[PDB]
């Protein structure tokens, strides 16, 4: 069994998407806490979104583990198109039912943005590459050491649902990840690997 | 228009039952399992539960009692929260089962309609426990109500039950129920049910908020 951990950063300084928002100082200390916790699981590898709220969180885990943090733009949050930088009120004022529809339809995207299906399509190949290129992952010697992806709430829900092979209609069953939270899937005996959900949205600040 | 439903799995059980599949066998908590119950009571108690309903099997009930003691609530017991009955596999180890019925145990995990002889499938477990949730929706107007909408109902039960009931409420097709993994010792899960006022039980849209987080925090 290959363990795959996905970590969502803490507090930041209104739709963000791929805008490059910063962690607050609280968010920075939450990254430290998350590093202390996830560091005890001894990660095999760390891959991070290039967006600083994710990357700055990953760097603390890298410092705790002595691992490099590989960066990969395929882990970027959903691009939210015209919504980016807008408040809920502003979006609701142009389309009263849009945010609701979005939440309930994994194929729906804001104008100029990505749907959950798009985000899964672009991120899923990263996981396949890792299965192919990291024989230690779930290998005989240290089978429990997890690959850690440091990313975003939208990405994590989309990619998890895709790996679990849920039908598209059921992808909205996965709620939103909180601040400094983690999720874990395990892949059991790429295409023939069967993934199951071990943990969804547990706090990473505490163990 | 959101109701929170928390499901709690107990901690470690008695040393003397070893690795046998438990199912509806009435096994007891270990000493550690008892201190884990107290830790979980502290954590879940801060959520201000509205109601606590528990399986009658001692490992769940004794855990629920600690939460009731800490919150000032009395624990309701519902036999529909019992773990899957494992039929002829109850009391047996993995090695015994695999020796007798090679390939069965692993295939069982991947088929929520399959049941060991004399036992229940995950579908059976969901079918018997889903009505409890519907009865609670119907009889507890405070649940998701105006005064304190976020106070959760807490079901204290078992891993197989929590996976089956959760999958059923989320309306996953049975072919996809094996996507939910196992619950650990002293762990919790939360679903949120979202609905339009005046709508029936089936129209409630459930979302998975948390799966298998530590309840000792």
């Amino acid at each position: 069994a290959r363990r795959l951990v996905m970590l969502r950063h803490g507090q930041t300084d209104r739709m963000q998407g791929q805008l490059d928002t910063e962690l607050s100082e609280l968010g920075r200390t939450q990254a430290v806490a998350a590093a202390e916790v996830l560091g005890k699981r001894q990660p095999l590898l760390i891959v991070s979104s290039d967006l600083r709220r994710a990357y700055d969180t990953a760097v603390k885990l890298g410092e705790r583990t002595g691992l490099v943090v590989r960066v990969d733009t395929r882990l970027r949050e959903t691009h939210l198109g015209d919504w980016q930088g807008l408040t809920h009120a502003q979006i609701d004022a142009d389309a009263p039912g849009a945010r609701l529809a979005w939440r309930e339809d994994a194929t729906w995207a804001p104008h100029g943005g990505e749907s959950r299906v798009d985000v899964a399509a672009r991120s899923r190949p990263l996981v396949a590459e890792l299965v192919a290129s990291e024989p230690e992952w779930g290998g005989a010697d240290e089978p429990d050491r997890p690959v850690v992806l440091v990313a975003h709430g939208g990405l994590i829900a989309a990619l998890s649902a895709a790996l679990l092979k849920l039908p598209v209609a059921n992808w909205p069953a996965l709620g939103g990840m909180g601040n400094a939270s983690w999720t874990q899937l395990s892949g059991h005996w790429f295409e023939s690997i069967r993934w199951r959900l071990d943990v969804w949205n547990a706090s990473a600040q505490v163990s």
